[PDB]
């Protein structure tokens, strides 16, 4: 009104992991684009980048800003963000919303893991954010911020999550080690963990109607989130509200990490 | 982020109480405010304290949460003359001097249990007092301290009358997440304030987070006020039972 | 056989909180009498008076040594340990294994708990380690071991357990701040968090068959605990086997707290 | 109780003040039959010396570079036909690469950092399941793990990542393992002298902090460390399961 002290108001943020529109990443961009910010999306799919072009209905008016990016090749990272940084110049934040592990390992006993997909897990799903924090904070030079998600599977061992609980939290001690290294340069670094939520990548996880249905009759509100709670706090972390906030864990959940 | 909701803060003293910099950001964003205090002589700071935008009264009430009839009768009066609420700031916590001093084992039953009661049991009598002026959901949110988590230098009995509180945040959270009314801690980084003077060492501590903490300052009063808000608000939707550290990235390290 | 590792066998060790021989802390007495060890018993009722004389057999020869001890009396507690002292001499570890709520609270809405009720579980189930603890220490001139006994609802807000949940997050703080106060005294203090175990004390809490059935399905190791395994974990932490672990809570809960 | 007729694997000795030496040392004395393995030549000549100690062959020394598949297979395999089936192991293998540890978090490159991850935390799951196949009646895993896997730590970087993972591994292994009546924990470590220790920066700062902020006001040991794992290898921790055991004077415990 100015409650400008969110400042996220023409400032600039990317956002990473959209698959189609019930992709955590599109709350986000939803409520950041609804709180004025500008928008640069990445995608590693052809069909993910037309999900894109059709989803940008909404309110940002170029491009908004559509850049090919797989994180699992060190080139496509480092030319993605040079290309954006040349683009549209300097960048204010990133969200990160990029998992990934093989269906079979997460089916499926953990102690028969292979080493391949121990490892590909690892590579996409924690070691992304570190050269992607890397290249980012080019773009950064007064600071920012960056927001990765992360689910309860990384703090706790959970039934059908195997390699990825292992990845998730690998990723959670890579936010706290990203925060420590990028906070003398006033980028903090913040992770939320979301409850389940009905996506994409949601249906290669084994008994998931039975852990929503958890969250329902177990967590403190009795109900289930969406993604746009996520895209909330997603907001707050990347606002100047969360001036004060890095290396932390903020649980989108209903309150299920507090119980039993 | 708006006007339109009232919320109550328990725990001004003075200009630098971390319930003042929740005060100013919640003003800032047009909430209708209430404002509790301790003693009846203590008062006048306060109305003095409270220009800022607030119109009347800024609806100042006595409250000692010591007592069960000033708690209730309180509240009673409060939905009374404002009507019913959106949320509530607790920032209230003592303990005798003499305990923080003081070696931890030698404690007594008395000044343990005051601790308790004032830091820890305060916040569930508060919450069922204000749940009744919360018929649609709301938030509570109380303040909390590292040494809640983790044996630290001179807090001794306060350590553990936080960890009661932070127990405290999320058996409320259960209880009432039902009625739709959230419950969250912040974890502040150390603040000078008044009753920063009960804690032994302190310069060693801020000049500790300033070299150790990931951002390499320390906190203040209106950056726990922005949390504040983000907890008290709809931004916060799916949050209940959680502790945010707004402490520079001190709760991370070593 | 010399364990002597252990060097548990020819010392004294207080236990508090024996009702009878279900008692968590007779599954401490048992395995530590079987290690060698010298036992002196503290009981608050009359009735654990008769349970404990005739329970006391076993391989202890002298009482072993009973004293009333009701830890909400601070006199109670400083001339209880101070006759052991008189009577034994000097001791070497204590088991704390005590705690009390009113049934009406824990029945149970827990915005709804009264002052007195809250009060009262603090007092009895936090505070007592702390004067016993300090009255326990002038009879460690050459230091020791303390163990208090936990429980998941420490940590998680757990359906039936509410006052108790907050006065075994206040023990538990209790034993970290009681390690740092009189670790220089080479006292370690440690906490077991024991799974469910039906004991007398277990009337108290709602559901208990539920949650006996809830490990049994969903716990690691697909089983329940007994008090036997709480006493080996005793022996563990009051023995020089545990020599560098102070402000520790190991739980014997067949991975319980590890888990979703 | 205590005692032998137990077979156990020990993995990662290097030298006299390697961890799991003190391990070796602690379970030798209580009756153990020792079975070891190594990756460097250098090693298994440091542990032929070593073994003057109690076990009365070999003690069974066999290579295993965990970044193989098939050496973990292969030795697992050797050992079970050697010795027959086991109770437990005990496992100390971490490796990351210097330039990282050095070297600022941000500036990992991909391969270092799925380099620390490979020997420092998958290793553990290839191991459980080679070693499961000698334990028909069930029996215990111990990792050895470090406060820098729970907390963000000074000079400690991509090992601080591995060790989160780690510390995981046994969480998801606990849970998978437990109706096979196999135990899987973890003893945190506080910092120690050995080998691999003054590949970390500035350990020498890490040592006298604990001395001076610890609840114990000093440090530990390999023996300190030994004797917890003695516990967790034994039946005398017989609930416990998924579990991290803080060897470090109640450091965890504290500010
Ligand atoms: N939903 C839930 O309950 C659930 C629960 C808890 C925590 N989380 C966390 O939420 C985050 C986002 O997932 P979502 O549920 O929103 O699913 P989503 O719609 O399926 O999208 C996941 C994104 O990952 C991207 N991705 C995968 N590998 C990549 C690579 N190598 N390079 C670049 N992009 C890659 C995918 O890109 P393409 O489509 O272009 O391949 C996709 O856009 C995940 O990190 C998940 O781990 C989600
Ligand atoms: N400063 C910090 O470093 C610090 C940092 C970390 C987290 N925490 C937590 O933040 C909270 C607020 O403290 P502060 O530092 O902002 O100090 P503060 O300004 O001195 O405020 C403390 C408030 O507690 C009130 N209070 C004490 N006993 C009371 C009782 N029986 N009934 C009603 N009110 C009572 C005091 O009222 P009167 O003065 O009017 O009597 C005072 O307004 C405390 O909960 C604290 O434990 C504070
Ligand atoms: N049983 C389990 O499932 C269980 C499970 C997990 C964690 N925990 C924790 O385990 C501990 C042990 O209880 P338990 O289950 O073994 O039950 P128990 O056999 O009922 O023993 C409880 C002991 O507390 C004593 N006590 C209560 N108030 C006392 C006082 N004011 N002064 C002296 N002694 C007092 C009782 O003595 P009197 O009968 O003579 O009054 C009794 O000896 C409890 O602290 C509990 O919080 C318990
Ligand atoms: N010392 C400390 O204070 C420090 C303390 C905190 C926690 N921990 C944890 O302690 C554990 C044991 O280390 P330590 O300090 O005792 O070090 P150490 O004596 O240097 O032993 C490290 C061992 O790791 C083995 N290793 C490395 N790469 C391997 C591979 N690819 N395959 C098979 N073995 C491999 C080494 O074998 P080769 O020599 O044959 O190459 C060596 O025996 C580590 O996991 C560490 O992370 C130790
Ligand atoms: O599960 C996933 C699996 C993959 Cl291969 C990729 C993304 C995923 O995202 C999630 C979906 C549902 C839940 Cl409960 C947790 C997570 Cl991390
Ligand atoms: O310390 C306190 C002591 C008392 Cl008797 C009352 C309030 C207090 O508030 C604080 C002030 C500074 C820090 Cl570091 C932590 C806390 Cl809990
Ligand atoms: O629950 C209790 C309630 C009271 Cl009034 C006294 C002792 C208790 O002991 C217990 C018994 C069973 C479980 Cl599951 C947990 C605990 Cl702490
Ligand atoms: O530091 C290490 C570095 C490497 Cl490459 C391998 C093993 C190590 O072992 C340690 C030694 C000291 C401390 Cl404090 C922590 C750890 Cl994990």
């Amino acid at each position: 009104l100015a409650a400008a002290m969110l400042n996220l108001e023409n400032k600039t943020y990317v956002i990473m992991g959209i698959a189609n529109k019930r992709s955590i990443a599109f709350g986000v961009a939803k409520v950041l684009d609804q709180l004025g910010a500008k928008l640069v999306f990445t995608y590693r799919k052809e069909r993910s980048r037309k999900e894109l072009e059709k989803l940008l209905e909404q309110l940002n008016q170029p491009e908004a800003h559509l850049y090919q990016i797989d994180v699992q090749s060190d080139e496509e990272v480092i030319n993605g963000f040079e290309q954006i940084g040349k683009d549209v110049g300097n960048i204010d934040g990133v969200y990160h919303s990029i998992a990934f592990a093989n269906m079979e390992d997460l089916r499926g006993r953990f102690s028969e893991t292979s080493r391949e997909g121990f490892l590909l897990a690892q590579d996409i799903s924690s070691y992304s954010l570190t050269i992607v924090a890397h290249e980012a904070k080019k773009l950064m030079p007064e600071g920012g911020s960056i927001v990765a998600t992360t689910y309860l599977g990384g703090e706790f061992a959970v039934q059908n999550y195997n390699v990825m609980g292992v990845a998730k939290a690998s990723l959670e001690a890579n936010v706290k080690y990203l925060a420590l290294d990028l906070g003398p340069d006033n980028i903090r670094v913040n992770a939320i963990s979301a409850g389940p939520i009905r996506t994409l990548s949601a249906k290669g996880v084994g008994g998931f109607n039975t852990i929503l249905k958890e969250i329902e009759e177990r967590a403190p509100l009795k109900r289930n989130v969406d993604q746009v709670e996520v895209g909330k706090t997603a907001a707050y972390l990347l606002s100047d509200l969360s001036s004060g906030v890095t290396g932390e864990n903020i649980h989108v959940d209903s309150g299920f990490h507090a119980i039993k």
